[PDB]
């Protein structure tokens, strides 16, 4: 009645510890060995998939005490994996200085500080009852503990072996428990009978990296693999032709986009890095390897903010004639610059890389491909160009126009993206002010410079496609 499910992979994270997993390949393995104290309920509203009311999970019942503070009543008799009761410590540590927010906590969590919200320290009020706290006021606090941030970790535990060593062997209060993690090759979990919700239905899940798209379909076909991840709408018709096999398609909250190394000259200004994102013609390269499923947003602007969603917002410009122009100016004296990628760990990742390659040839750039597998990642002073994405993981355009490219973020600090002025001052104003004319038009201030700067260029939301046998009625994938 219960299967082990055989999972084929895009990637592996580098780490369990839920926030330095964060990633497109963490999630779907954290996701089932950790909870989080409440959870979006993906069909509220007439949602097809993304809504946002939020339902219990972790915590039974929460109340917002003021603009500051909210209450979160905890579910009793809950067990970490180690047979660990869980408690208001645990949750109070999860989002604690120490572990998340404070200065010594970004050494070992590097993103915490710019994916965290204005935390002060949490209230422990008794066992099953924890406040969570803002320094300034935030709306946001109740939805941000439904997101890939607010996964509930033991503090004994975790405390004791420290974030990197956790990561390597982690516990949790999910339907599944960890057995063992292999870099760059394999996660197998278990399932824990003693969850405090829904008994698991699969006795165990493993992960299995298969870094080529083409070997995960025939992994499916030949039944080495019950579900597989990341393909194409290329894949769909073949798949779909097996009368035991069926496929799932649908646009992600999340574009996958192209960035530079702004720490190397040939990166440090913005006339390059804008010749190359007026050169990329979106539409064909949609057309050639998407079917014209994936869907090209009119900027750094998606549906999911709601009240910072410009509906109007005119389309990021294709122009060859000021791409031209920019690359001269610049002094771009015919130098190959690399652009690095770790084979399709995005889905038409080098399929696009080469007609993006094809692009910049006919506005005199030469980029080279350089094509790596997992854990041949090169050093920082190596990098130039390389491709990422960002999942759009909050109901407002906070998150990841400023926990990216904002003044705290990874965007400026690690890959030294000089941005103007204006840009940190407009960052720092969004973050006070609360929904209305004044943020919405300060948003769209954000957008109009990060295209002019292009310190990351935009390129489409994926139509997400994946696999399984019709037989498999429950596929941990997130
Ligand atoms: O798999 P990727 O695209 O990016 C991951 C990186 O996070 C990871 O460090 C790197 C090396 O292992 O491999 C991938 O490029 O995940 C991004 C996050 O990095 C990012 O924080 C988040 C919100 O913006 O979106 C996505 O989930």
């Amino acid at each position: 009645e219960r299967r082990a499910l055989k999972i084929g992979v895009n990637g592996i994270p580098v780490t369990l510890e839920p926030i330095n997993a964060i990633s497109n390949v963490g999630p779907r393995i954290v996701n089932q060995i950790f909870d989080t104290l409440v959870v979006r309920d993906f069909f509220s509203n007439g949602a097809p998939g993304n809504g946002i009311n939020l339902m219990p999970s972790l915590a039974e019942s929460w109340e917002r005490i003021d603009d500051k503070s909210v209450r979160f009543k905890l579910r009793q008799k809950v067990m970490f994996h180690d047979g660990v009761e869980m408690t208001a410590d645990d949750v109070a540590y999860t989002f604690s200085s120490e572990r998340l927010w404070g200065p010594d906590a970004i050494k070992v969590i590097p993103l915490g500080g710019s994916y965290a919200l204005d935390f002060d320290e949490p209230v422990v009020e008794d066992k099953y009852t924890v406040v969570i706290r803002t320094k300034t006021p935030t709306p946001l606090t109740e939805s941000y503990m439904a997101s890939w941030m607010g996964r509930i970790v033991p503090k004994a535990y975790y405390k004791t072996l420290g974030t990197a060593a956790f990561g390597n062997k982690p516990v949790g209060t999910g339907p599944y428990k960890f057995v063992e993690f292999v870099a760059n090759d394999r996660v197998v979990i278990e399932a824990n009978d003693a969850y405090w919700g829904l008994k698991p239905t699969a006795s165990k899940i493993t992960y299995q990296l298969v870094a080529e798209p083409a070997t995960r379909v025939a992994g499916l076909i030949s039944g080495e693999y019950d579900i597989v991840t990341t393909l194409t709408p290329d894949d769909m018709a073949l798949i779909n032709s097996y009368p035991d096999l069926e496929t799932r398609g649908n646009i992600v909250e999340n574009f996958h986009m192209f960035t530079f190394n702004m720490n190397q000259p040939v990166f440090q200004s913005k006339p390059l890095r804008r010749a190359l994102a007026l050169a990329v013609n979106r539409p064909l390269i949609v057309q050639s390897l998407w079917m014209n499923k994936a869907t090209i947003p009119n900027g750094f602007n998606f549906p999911n903010y709601g009240k910072t969603f410009d509906p109007n917002r005119r389309a990021m410009e294709y122009n060859i004639e000021e791409a031209k122009r920019l690359v001269k100016e610049s002094g771009y004296d015919g130098t190959p610059i690399t652009y690095h990628t770790m084979g399709n760990y995005y889905a038409n990742a080098v399929p696009a890389l080469m007609m993006m390659i094809e692009m910049w040839k006919q506005i005199g750039v030469t980029v080279v491909p350089k094509v790596y597998a997992p854990g041949g990642a090169p050093k920082d002073q190596d990098s130039y160009m390389r491709n990422w994405s960002n999942g759009q993981w909050m109901t407002d355009a906070w998150a990841t126009m400023i926990c990216e490219f904002g003044p705290k973020g990874q965007v400026q600090k690690r890959w030294g993206w000089k941005a103007p002025a204006e840009f940190n001052d407009l960052c720092t104003k969004v973050s006070q002010i609360p929904d209305s004319k004044e943020r919405f038009d300060a948003f769209n201030r954000l957008r109009d410079i990060f295209e002019e700067e292009a310190p990351a260029v935009i390129l489409y939301q994926p139509f997400d496609v994946y696999a399984a046998r019709k037989d498999v009625h429950w596929r941990p994938i997130s």
